[PDB]
């Protein structure tokens, strides 16, 4: 009788709300049965979330479930069945790779699988997806402008647009598309992208600390696009993307009606004491070894005395062990009326037990900021 | 740090794939965080799935999460936020009630909450819902005819239609609407209904063993409806609804191109030895005490020598402890070429670890049967 062991389900408690994430219409999402398929035959005596051996077995077991869905997709008798299977495969391949850093080529291969599933699927979607490369100096940035259900240029005024950034270990068409659906559902356009070291670029180029440079290039594209009202822009970042949201607020905040920070902070906890696989996660994203990472963290740290140039909404957990709440509250106090803090008392990083609730509130808050700017 | 205890998550292993069910667009569905909200403060030393005390605490704790979503719904700043919250509340209230039988009025109240959320929400849906009462003698049967996304009479030929039946403890707009989306996605109409002792009628009227009488009245409505091709009908039943699917196959199978039996069987295991809360579940549905139930089970038992009058697809688990696999395999052998059996080796009742996979296969099989009948 196939089931997950209690020792394993307990061990993975922190990641279960991440793996299930948001109930979505378009974004790939696992079923409970996919988690059972992955973990039912997971080797015993292997329960250390900080161990390389754990995440190797995680990667190969989730890869098997992804493979099974590709086989279903290849044998599917309808386009609707084909796309459902491709979406399930993409979700499985994402959870295979997201905390696996030991084989750079294998991790990149798994993200290529996901992007292939996404690009293949767009054809069958009822949403208009405008996909292109934005050239930022010599960097060719993958970019997706997505319009709401049943959108037509001719029967619409220029739309508000939300730009959403990846965190360190998110995939654009998984977590970020999931968040983006809350804005698509409110008849807003969304802009999702792969900056350096983000999405398909993770393990190819180092993550850019100054991601606001790349966001500036997106803003210029949206200004030029007749379908988008560039006076009704929002920037949302999740996890390390929330750190980028705070940078955007300081540097190019005047371009935005409002900015959403989902559990980003102005500085990261001490690198050497980071729990789980976070050291290897940060190392992989920055393409740097252990010995260089604290120096990067010191460089990352924001000057919070530099003001944010727009309205900011931060969602943060009291028990966040990456972006410590004391630093976020200091920023909230100093940034004053322009910064609103929703703090969940017993929530860890990204408050994922509350994500349905807070994304309802966040999406209505963004709508309200556009309305305040005369939409 | 709010989380579910390992002892509880292990105990509930059987029900976790039921509670998460299918990733749906319209059907209410819980998030992982909803399960945490319900079970994080669940009283310790209370881990008996057969105990009345367990399901009381389950009901009050899930009721709290439902209440929280109604509060979000009442304060929602948009219609899209309002409907998302109503859907989340409905899912929570369903898991509060589905295995709770000790207060008839409270259980009926919770199903009224769900139906109120559903009827309130239809207004905001992009699907055409034709809701009415079908009069069967003196019984007024709640009935929902739902058309595919962007359906218009004038640009469509008469559609195929799938009639879906509840199991003993399902709710029409939760599990059955979830299944129905697989057929709506293939541009088929779906017919979902509350027969005696089903959906909103559970605890009001006893469940009708001869549910095919009520299905006959649906078939007549679909024959009369210009929008439906009554020569392209399917009947699907899940759990005890699958038992009804086998009855429909024997009595009025000629009305159907094909019938789907999701883990129904021709007879039930011995009543006195039923595990978990199944005795109280069957007692509540039939509105009968313990002493009368085995007699009803003896009456329920099908004459498998009576042939099925159409093509039948059964999905069954080898380890099903309600509809034993030996009885299903005997039926498969006797019904011969007209019956196909998909048997999952290590699956319990309804094979819920496989439901995404098998509903892809089932939906394509139904499409194929309509095609064979010249669609």
């Amino acid at each position: 009788p196939n089931r997950i062991s209690p020792e394993l389900l307990a061990t993975c408690g922190y990641f279960m709300p991440r793996i299930f994430f948001l109930n979505s219409q378009y974004a790939p999402q696992v079923h409970w049965g996919d988690v059972v398929a992955a973990l039912s035959h997971f080797p015993a005596g292997n329960l250390d979330l900080s161990s390389e051996e754990f995440w190797y077995e995680w990667m190969i077991n989730w890869s098997k479930v992804g493979d099974s869905y590709i086989n279903i997709a290849n044998s599917a008798k309808s386009e609707v069945s084909h796309v459902r299977a491709l979406r399930s495969a993409a979700a499985c391949y994402h959870w295979a790779e997201f905390m696996y850093f030991s084989d750079r080529s294998r991790k990149i291969q798994l993200r290529e699988y996901i992007r292939s599933c996404f690009l293949s699927s767009i054809k069958y979607s009822d949403l208009l997806v405008d996909h292109q490369y934005i050239v930022v100096d010599k960097f060719h940035m993958p970019f997706f402008l997505i319009f709401p259900k049943g959108y037509k240029e001719e029967e619409n005024h220029p739309l508000p647009c939300v730009i959403l950034s990846n965190g360190l270990d998110s995939m654009t068409e998984i977590e970020i598309l999931s968040l983006a659906e809350f804005f698509l559902g409110k008849n807003m356009a969304v802009a999702i992208f792969d900056g350096p070291g983000q999405g398909i670029n993770l393990g190819k180029s180092p993550i850019a600390i100054d991601m606001e440079l790349y966001v500036s290039s997106i803003v210029k594209l949206l200004e030029d696009d007749a379908r988008i009202n560039s006076n009704l822009l929002c920037f949302l970042g999740i996890s390390f993307g929330g750190y980028f949201a705070l940078r955007v607020a300081q540097r190019i905040g005047d371009k935005f009606c409002c900015i959403v920070n989902l559990s980003g902070g102005p500085e990261i906890a001490e690198f050497d004491k980071l729990p789980r696989r976070l050291k290897e996660d940060f190392q992989f994203a920055f393409m740097q070894d252990n010995s260089h990472m604290q120096s990067i963290f010191d460089e990352i740290k924001l000057d919070i005395s530099l003001p944010c140039k727009t309205k900011v909404f931060t969602v943060h957990g009291e028990l966040d062990d990456i972006f410590q709440i004391d630093k976020v509250k200091k920023l909230d106090q100093l940034w004053g009326d322009n910064h609103q803090l929703l703090c969940y008392e017993s929530e860890a990083h990204v408050c994922l037990n509350k994500i349905n609730e807070y994304m309802i509130q966040v999406s209505d808050w963004v709508s309200e900021q556009f309305w305040l700017n005369g939409y």
